[PDB]
């Protein structure tokens, strides 16, 4: 992918293939997730059906649909306000406590012989501490998990058509029969002029969009350090915050975004007519040259790092803090009780927008 990315940038930047229009560079990447008036958000038909909503003519319908990741102001501000302080930095810092602890039980699961990180590590962490924010409580685990694939999926085909399985429709239930255990922020949302759609919506967003992405930060940044054998000057020279961010940087949870554009826009050299769509490659840019001197190169200690992995503008990550925050923690606690490491066997997790490991089977050794 990165090869090609490469030549994109070199030779066309904002490129069109007859179906959509691509944009690899920095610059335009930034520029597009920036310019909200002209690069619409509104891929789900949110804010053409907000009213039979509100009005409640539209009674069964995919809560995904609408949310604040699918919406353009006003209404985008309406919703985001509502839990724009859910991961406050006090708020978070009062966490640090509960990750810690969640992460070294989580650590002393794994059986240093051969283990699973993904399954002991990776994937239970996210998922155990929104659900300790939020105040939905973690059942079935492994329902958890195919909410939270299914959910990802989705969010990855905006506009695409996918009718309500079982799976979902046992996720739609559970929020529905839990929301009086939620906490403020989820209590914001329940007793708001949101259609029901709208809240079940919105705390699918919440409680399950983010434990894919986090939960492939932690792979994604396992496999670099290891393949930069950069543990030891990590730890050493404490890079931490700043190898993390080379991680997001260098291996994206997410590579790429949507768009469409509301009217004519000159981007570039190019010229877009109304109504097309936009595939912002967020991977490619995250290499530009012109903004990431030797791109294409791990630094671990690369400072500043304004990556685009989190997106940029209005619709940047909700979950940056805790994101950065989580796995800052698991790979500091990972680093400090295991001596060495020996990746065994890896799976890649089969998906175009997402990049992450389904399973990294791995030797350690202690103290
Ligand atoms: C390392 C993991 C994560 C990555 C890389 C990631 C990436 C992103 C990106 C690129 C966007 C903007 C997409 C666009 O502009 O179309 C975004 C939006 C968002 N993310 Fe994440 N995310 C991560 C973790 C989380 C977590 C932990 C949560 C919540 C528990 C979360 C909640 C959201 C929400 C609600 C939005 C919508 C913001 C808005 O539309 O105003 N994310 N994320
Ligand atoms: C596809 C695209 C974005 C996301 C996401 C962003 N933040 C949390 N999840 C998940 C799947
Ligand atoms: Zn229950």
């Amino acid at each position: 992918m990165y090869d090609w990315f490469s030549e994109m940038r070199k030779k066309d930047p904002v490129y069109y293939d007859g179906n959509i229009w691509q944009v690899f560079s920095y610059r335009y990447t930034k520029e597009v997730l920036n310019n909200f008036s002209k690069f619409s958000s509104d891929l789900t038909g949110y804010h053409e059906r907000l009213e039979d909503l509100r009005n409640g003519k539209i009674r069964f319908d995919i809560p995904t649909r609408y949310t604040m990741l699918t919406s353009d102001p006003p209404l985008h501000d309406e919703l985001r306000s509502m839990s724009a302080d859910i991961f406050s930095p006090q708020k978070l810092q009062t966490l640090e406590t509960f990750i810690r602890e969640t992460t070294r039980s989580l650590l002393d699961s794994i059986d240093p012989r051969e283990d699973d990180i993904v399954k002991k590590l990776a994937v239970p962490l996210p998922i155990i501490v929104i659900s300790k924010i939020l105040g939905l409580p973690i059942e079935d685990k492994e329902k958890f998990k195919e909410w939270s694939d299914l959910v990802a999926f989705r969010l990855g085909k905006p506009g695409e058509i996918f009718e309500l399985g079982k799976k979902y429709l046992e996720l739609i239930g559970y929020v529905k029969d839990h929301l009086n255990s939620g906490t403020e922020v989820v209590s914001r949302v329940v007793n708001s002029n949101l259609s029901d759609i709208e809240k079940l919506g919105y705390i699918i967003l919440l409680l399950i969009a983010g434990n894919e992405t986090t939960t492939n930060l932690i792979s994604n940044s396992v496999i670099d350090f290891t393949r930069f054998n950069l543990w030891q000057r990590i730890r050493e020279e404490n890079l931490y915050l700043k190898a993390i961010e080379e991680a997001l940087r260098y291996s994206p949870p997410v590579m790429r975004t949507v768009r469409k554009t509301k009217e004519r826009v000159k981007l570039g050299d190019q010229t877009i007519e109304e109504g097309e769509y936009v595939r912002v490659w967020i991977a490619s840019a995250n290499r530009d040259e012109e903004v990431f001197h030797d791109g294409e190169k791990f630094i671990p200690d690369r400072n500043p790092n304004p990556h685009l992995s989190f997106g940029s503008g209005i619709h940047l990550c909700l979950g940056a803090p805790l994101a950065r925050l989580e796995a800052r923690i698991a790979i500091e606690e990972f680093s400090k009780r295991f001596r060495h490491i020996e990746i065994l066997d890896t799976e890649k997790v089969p998906n175009e927008v997402l990049n992450g490991y389904k399973r990294l089977v791995v030797r350690l050794k202690s103290n």
